[PDB]
């Protein structure tokens, strides 16, 4: 179906580990989109051809406004290209750097938008690992969009994953706890100056709140960051959580 000659290439929109993403326009439709380039030799150097292949097959079937859409993909002699949804307003990480921290309305809105994306995924038996601000993009109306590779620094990993126990649907809820914290405070809850320490602090769920963090927020974050996965509240319970409904659009 596709080839590189079918597109005009624009400025870079981001740098991945295996290649860059560029703004691009499909020539006949004039459809604006994003295009991720991936080097094949570089892929085989780290042996992830069929880690990535299953990954692509998955998110083709995923359609949700709070998830970045994969329209299609193609290849050539040297590279592999992914056709992506263009997200005009950029990354949340960038927004959080400009603003230092987010207010409660913004935070609660993003959390709701995330929770809805994950509910959709879980309903289709798709689970997600750690979610970083770097991998959250913004659509044209300011809507949050999840963009990364999985889909089924430690700062975002839950205790069960770093301790080498059964990963599970409940990982997602840990991620919401960390993000909700980071949105309000401006840095993640178990940030340390060493990996060894960050590991240790995550395993103990050893973290504290700045004075300004309201008790509604404290409650939600404390409930999501429970060490026992099964004690973390359901996604429905998050969306219903008083502080969420009180602040979210
Ligand atoms: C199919 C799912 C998927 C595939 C590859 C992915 N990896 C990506 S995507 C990506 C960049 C990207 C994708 C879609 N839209 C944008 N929009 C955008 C970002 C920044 C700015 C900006 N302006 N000024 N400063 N920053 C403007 C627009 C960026 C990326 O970097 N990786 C690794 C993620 C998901």
């Amino acid at each position: 179906q596709w080839a590189l000659e079918d597109f005009e290439i624009g400025r870079p929109l981001g740098k991945g580990k295996f290649g860059n993403v560029y703004l691009a326009r499909e020539k006949q439709s004039k459809f604006i989109l994003a295009l991720k380039v991936l080097f094949k030799a570089q892929l085989e150097k780290a042996g992830v051809e069929h880690q990535l292949r299953r990954e692509v097959e998955i998110q083709s079937h995923l359609r949700h406004p709070n998830i970045l859409r994969l329209y299609g993909y193609f290849h050539d002699a040297t590279r592999v290209y992914l056709i992506l949804e263009y997200a005009p307003l950029g990354t949340v990480y960038r927004e959080l750097q400009k603003l230092s921290k987010f207010d409660e309305q913004r935070t609660a809105t993003y959390i709701t938008e995330l929770a809805n994306a994950l509910s959709y995924c879980h309903s289709k038996r798709v689970i997600h690992r750690d979610i970083k601000p770097e991998n959250l993009l913004l659509g044209s109306a300011g809507e949050l969009k999840i963009a990364d590779f999985g889909w089924s620094t430690l700062d975002y990993l839950p205790p069960e994953m770093i301790e080498g126990r059964m990963h599970d649907e409940k990982v997602d809820l840990w991620s919401l706890g960390v993000l909700c914290y980071e949105f309000l405070v401006g840095k993640p809850p178990f940030e340390a100056n060493t990996y060894q320490e960050t590991y240790k602090r995550i395993s103990r769920v050893e973290f504290t709140f700045p004075d300004f963090v309201t008790e509604g927020a404290r409650d939600l974050i404390s409930r999501l960051l429970k060490h026992n996965p099964s004690q973390r509240p359901m996604l429905r319970e998050v969306l219903e959580h008083p502080w969420i409904t009180a602040n979210s659009s």
